[PDB]
């Protein structure tokens, strides 16, 4: 009659920061100081072409950063490790330089979310990702956490998991989750622990509500330490689902 292991709320926050747009996230952060939030921001598939993001980002990001239970990460694309590593490094360094380039201590992130990491094992690809982790851990401006997340959007070879602090090993519809027998899918992953794993479930039917939603949250908390669940089928990373506060309430329980 408990919810099992506690998980963090993972938020791919690709809502454009117009005035008020991030209010639903700030509200639940405020309501649940005991809950830990991992929040990815993404000005333009990366930090953007300049040293600093636009006026809306520069206003809103520090408001989120001001909460102790928020861990902000900068989105960086890797294009299945095919992207030139110097260009990836440029993006990491740009995020890292944000607080000093802005003279705003709170215009900063605490790590990097690497999108599109590949599933298939390859030694050269492992070396690429490990170097990227070294860059994140070693660069001023990404502290204190220097957090690293990989998003293969599917289960990668287990040898990749130790290179990141968290790996998104599920990112698909609720229907796909169900086709794969839910939490059972996570049991197939060798050399792994829930603490290394993130699950993203979108397109949840609005009928999965109340105790039905509690059940899903509990099932996923058992196997993944970071979780995003939303009932949106469209723009599920660019808006809040109709049961966003209920989802966070369950994560807090
Ligand atoms: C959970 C997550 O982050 N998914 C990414 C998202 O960041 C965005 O890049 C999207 C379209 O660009 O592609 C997905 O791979
Ligand atoms: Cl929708």
């Amino acid at each position: 009659h408990m919810m099992g292991p506690k998980s963090k709320v993972f938020v791919p926050l690709y809502v454009y920061p117009a005035p008020g747009a991030w209010d639903p996230l700030e509200d639940v952060i405020s309501k649940h100081p005991d809950v830990n939030f991992t929040v990815v921001i993404n000005p333009g598939s990366g930090p953007g072409p300049e040293a600093l993001p636009d006026g809306n980002y520069t206003r809103e990001i520090p408001k989120l950063a001001s909460y102790e239970n928020v861990r902000l990460l900068g989105y960086v694309a890797t294009t299945y490790a095919k992207r030139n590593i110097s260009e990836v490094r440029r993006d990491i360094e740009t995020y890292a330089a944000w607080p000093t380039q802005s003279s705003n201590a709170n215009l900063a992130v605490r790590g990097i979310f690497f999108d599109e990491t590949p599933q298939q094992y390859d030694a050269d690809i492992l070396a690429y990702l490990r170097e990227l982790t070294d860059v994140v851990k070693g660069t001023s401006g990404l502290g204190p956490d220097h957090y690293v997340v990989h998003n293969p959007g599917a289960i990668p070879d287990s040898r990749y998991l130790s290179t990141a602090d968290s790996t998104v090993v599920f990112e698909a519809t609720y229907a796909t989750f169900q086709e794969r027998h839910g939490a059972e899918l996570f049991d197939t992953i060798p050399d792994s622990h829930r603490d290394q794993l993130c699950a993203v479930i979108h397109s949840v039917p609005t009928s999965v509500e109340g105790s039905d939603l509690r059940g899903l949250v509990k099932q996923v908390r058992q196997v993944a330490d970071e979780i995003f669940i939303t009932h949106l089928e469209t723009d599920y990373y660019a808006g809040f689902g109709g049961q966003w506060s209920e989802f966070v309430d369950l994560m807090a329980s």
